[PDB]
């Protein structure tokens, strides 16, 4: 087992960073990199979304993402969708370390459960992109036997519309390319993975509560060596097993056990982390012009 | 990724098992099991326990065996547990296959998910069990700071009686020992895992749907050369990954693709599947005498 990292804090993930050993970082994001931008996440109790659909009467709040239930009863999907549609929000601090570390020649990749399309809007690139959990940007029927693609505009004109999207060729339900529970992730999803994991160096782990499969699986095929850093308002991963947990069996952070060897938990708001870790690498001012700078780019367009 | 079968067929499976290699099996089953002798499934439609609870007025079917529900409404799970008290039933011929499998000095472990005992009525001891999801046989007081134990009888008469199990100490409520979603699994669960896997030559998977952790991430702890058999009634543990699915990336089985080299799928009757078995070992008019023997016996007590 190399032991990677010097300590089991930031300052150590900091020095790792600089050291050439650390050539290419995965980051692993979800809703909790979005919230500082005004977008709720899904779990946090009271501000989360499945804290707040109490209107659409479901079975339950993961209803209205399931692919089961979305075809008995579209309506509330559709209802919702309204706004979930992105560009009255802009990029955080934390969106914007990660695109430091693509200019750094340092980001192998950046898989992100979120649709709000922030990490395009702060410039990471297609290429540098796994976008886990699918995009907003197309659609498609639902028939398997179909599948008629359908663009932004004609989803958009019938959300708006208050048309319930059916399918031109089978009259089955139309849907945004969004990842329901039950639907299969995107190809690219699978193929990236599958050479990503074999060579990263450093895993940063970023506004997720790892409450969801496959995704939450990506922490266990990194290499045993490979240091992972967690940034986020609560410990995740971490746990001890039960009936139902979402992790496999030992597949999870360990931070605090006496075996404890390269998980490290920094506790705070994401860009907070983000801000700290820059500051300890010398990026600090480069990160903040950025962040002014982009936020300006926007304002003006 | 070494290939022992020398076919992914019963016929392989069953040569490997006469191979010298061939010296420590381990049996991983759910409720499949114990369907033929009269006991529902869980998931089955229209049959399984699951789509049969519609009285109790839950809101989703599993919260009749979750914790947080249990403690605030704990009337429809004793409700419901009068059915669940092991006793009218005979094993299987799946169970004897076991049994067989321990006279016949291959049997490592069979881990169980079930809770209806007849692994130990056909003859499993207590050292060739885990009883992965509990037992009824012994039932506890749910608050973490007491833990008094009762009784199987103290629990039947509390049970029949339809008094709602107090504990006499502390007044929390007592809880058969039944693992329910939300709680930690029994001890003796993880210290024969942790053993079990490290040379276990086969896994034989037999009537579970694999649609709970973390049992389901067993048959990932066996080496990757360690054949698995599944006998079942339909594919379990084979899927395309999905959003929600249960089983971590990749620690599925793979029967079908071209990569696949040591799962092999037999698919219809538990009980069919092991005479098959057992013929092709030339056991099979062992296993049906003691079947019928005890079956005997136990008609007579
Ligand atoms: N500003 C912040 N800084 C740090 N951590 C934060 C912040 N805000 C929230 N958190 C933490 O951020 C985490 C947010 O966790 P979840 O809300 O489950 O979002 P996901 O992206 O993991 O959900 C994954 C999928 O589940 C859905 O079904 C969809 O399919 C999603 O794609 C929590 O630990 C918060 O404490
Ligand atoms: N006679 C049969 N022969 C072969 N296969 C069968 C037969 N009967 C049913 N099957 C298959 O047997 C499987 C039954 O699957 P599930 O009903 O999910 O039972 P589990 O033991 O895996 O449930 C695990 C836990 O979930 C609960 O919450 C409790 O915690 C349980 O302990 C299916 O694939 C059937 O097609
Ligand atoms: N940031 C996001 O992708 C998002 C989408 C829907 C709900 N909450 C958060
Ligand atoms: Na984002
Ligand atoms: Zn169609
Ligand atoms: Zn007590």
């Amino acid at each position: 087992m190399e032991r990677l990292l010097d300590e089991l804090t930031l300052e150590g993930v900091a020095r790792y960073m600089q050291s050439e050993r650390c050539r290419r970082v995965i980051c692993l994001v979800g809703a909790g990199i979005s919230t500082s931008a005004g977008i709720p996440d899904f779990r946090s109790p009271s501000t989360g979304l499945y804290d707040n659909l109490e209107k659409y009467h479901l079975p339950y709040p993961e209803a209205i993402f399931e692919i089961s239930y979305f075809k008995k009863h579209p309506e509330p999907f559709f209802a919702l969708a309204k706004e979930l549609y992105p560009g009255q929000f802009k990029p955080t601090i934390c969106h914007y370390f990660m695109r430091l570390l693509k200019d750094k020649g340092l980001l192998l990749r950046c898989y992100t459960q979120n649709i709000d399309t922030l990490e395009r809007i702060a410039g990471l690139e297609q290429e540098d992109l796994v976008e886990a959990h699918g995009t907003f940007y197309t659609s498609h029927c639902v028939s398997a036997s179909c599948r008629h693609e359908y663009p932004l505009s004609w989803m958009k004109e019938k959300i708006f519309s208050e048309v319930t999207p059916k399918c031109e060729d089978c009259q089955s339900l139309v849907k945004p390319d969004i990842v329901f529970f039950g639907e299969s992730l995107p190809a690219r999803f699978f193929s990236c993975m599958q050479s990503d994991f074999l060579k990263v160096d450093l895993l940063l782990v970023m506004g997720t509560s790892l409450q969801v499969q496959p995704f939450a699986s990506l922490i266990s095929k990194a290499p045993l060596s490979t240091p992972r850093l967690l940034i986020n308002k609560e410990k995740a991963g971490q746990s001890d097993p039960f009936l139902g947990m979402i992790m496999g069996l030992g597949g999870g952070m360990d931070f605090d056990s006496k075996k404890a060897y390269r998980d490290v938990a920094w506790l705070g708001e994401c860009d907070q982390g983000c801000l700290a870790l820059a500051e300890l690498l010398g990026w600090k001012k480069e990160l903040e012009d950025l962040v002014r700078r982009e936020h300006a780019s926007i304002d003006a367009q």
